[PDB]
């Protein structure tokens, strides 16, 4: 499941990975969700790849997450920035629609996408209410390999039944889904035996995940490599806790 050459901190911080990405547009009339764009590596010689499904926040679309497409997928992943059914979907519905996008990748995706996909190594990512929907899709399908809630928003504060390795990225100055009442109590109610981490960004707002951010990208790549690819070549950056300057607080259940 290991793809690409051995990583240094300069390769994870790279804006482009060792693979050339291609895309495939998915209609909004696909069952269960509002469609999106499927970013996938072109070179099929290193084998098949795992996949992640990315959800945008409340009253937002995949354009708010588009920069995760070619970025992560060039490091060796299938990335699916999806649109929801309506722009007002609650976090619970964004969980379902995250799973209907993954199922679409397995059961209905184009042949070029189907051939490069390992349908057993799947994951979810999401921003704001898409991060709450990231937490729900874990509860809804415990077979998922990774879960990455970006500045997540949810009314439910306790998430002790989650079994997926979850990486909650926080934003210091977020006042829409503030970390003290959302991102932190979400992480602390995750099971202490779960492989998990909490990264809070200094001076960041609710919308920091919507523009390219080397701090966000380098450890989303490490997290998706470690748990979707079972790639222990990326534990060096996760354990012990990263000590970057753009990070104001880091918490984790290291080592893993
Ligand atoms: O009180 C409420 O009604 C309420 C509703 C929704 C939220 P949420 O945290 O989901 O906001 C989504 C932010 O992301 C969407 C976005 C992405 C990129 C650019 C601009 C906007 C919080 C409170
Ligand atoms: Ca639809």
């Amino acid at each position: 499941y290991e793809r690409g050459p051995d990583p240094t901190e300069d390769s994870i911080e790279a804006i482009r990975g060792p693979f050339s990405v291609a895309t495939e547009r998915v209609s909004s009339f696909a069952s269960g969700f509002g469609g999106g764009t499927i970013y996938y590596p072109r070179e099929t010689d290193e084998g098949t790849f795992g996949a992640v499904a990315v959800a945008p926040g409340f009253t937002a679309s995949q354009g708010s997450m588009s920069w995760y497409g070619e970025r992560v997928a060039s490091h060796g992943f299938i990335v699916f920035t999806i649109d929801t059914n309506t722009r007002l979907d609650a976090p619970g519905q964004r969980g379902r629609q995250l799973l209907a996008a993954l199922d679409y990748l397995v059961e209905r995706s184009d042949r070029k996408v189907r051939e490069r996909l390992d349908p057993n190594r799947l994951a979810v990512m999401g921003h704001a209410m898409g991060g709450g929907g990231s937490l729900e899709a874990t509860v809804m399908r415990p077979s998922l390999k990774a879960s990455i809630p970006l500045t997540p928003w949810h009314l439910d504060k306790t998430w002790g039944q989650v079994q997926v390795p979850t990486f909650i990225i926080g934003a210091e100055l977020d006042t829409i889904a503030p970390v003290s009442t959302h991102a932190k109590p979400f992480y602390e109610s995750l099971p202490s035996s779960l492989p998990k981490a909490y990264m809070e960004l200094c001076g960041a707002t609710h919308f920091a995940p919507n523009i390219p951010n080397t701090t966000i990208a380098k450890y989303v790549i490490s997290w998706l490599k470690r748990f979707v690819d079972e790639d222990t070549r990326y534990s060096q950056f996760l354990c012990p806790n990263p000590t970057d300057r753009a990070i104001c607080e880091y918490r984790s259940t290291c080592p893993y």
